[PDB]
């Protein structure tokens, strides 16, 4: 679980909304795996616009932070899970890390700012949905 708080918006993992989101949706895009809602408080967060190809990740597995390099955003196949069908999912970026299931939502950060969310994983393999692109968060 977890999501990104900045502006008047949430950014959470699209298979992990809720019904709450759902009701308050500004975007979303299941090739991502992403969905924005809008919310009433002022969020936390502040994103990254930058190149950076490293940064550091929290795992909700391990209560703890990692240091990552990871790939640029990329398509990459997905299998398929009780959420998706096996397909491409796009703005994916993979990199060595202990992840599980329940990691999605975890946030992903350089010294910019926010870089995007777990949302995929296995083996020793994290992948990382990028928001750095979604200038209208700002
Ligand atoms: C962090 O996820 C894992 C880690 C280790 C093992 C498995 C996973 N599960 C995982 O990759 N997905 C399940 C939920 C939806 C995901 C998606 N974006 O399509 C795919
Ligand atoms: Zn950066």
């Amino acid at each position: 679980s977890g999501a990104i708080y900045v502006g008047n918006y949430r950014v959470v993992n699209r298979h992990l909304a809720t019904h709450n989101d759902w009701a308050n949706l500004v975007w979303e895009d299941s090739s991502r795996d992403l969905l924005v809602s809008s919310t009433t408080a002022q969020g936390c967060d502040t994103i990254a616009r930058c190149d950076c190809q490293t940064g550091v990740y929290y795992c909700s597995s391990r209560r703890k932070h990692y240091p990552v390099s990871f790939s640029k955003p990329s398509l990459i196949f997905v299998e398929a899970s009780e959420y998706y069908p096996a397909r491409y999912q796009s703005h994916l970026m993979l990199a060595v890390g202990h992840s599980e299931p329940g990691d999605c939502g975890g946030i992903l950060r350089c010294q910019h700012g926010v870089v995007g969310i777990v949302s995929t994983g296995g083996n020793g393999l994290v992948g990382f949905a990028d928001v750095r692109d979604l200038l209208w968060l700002d």
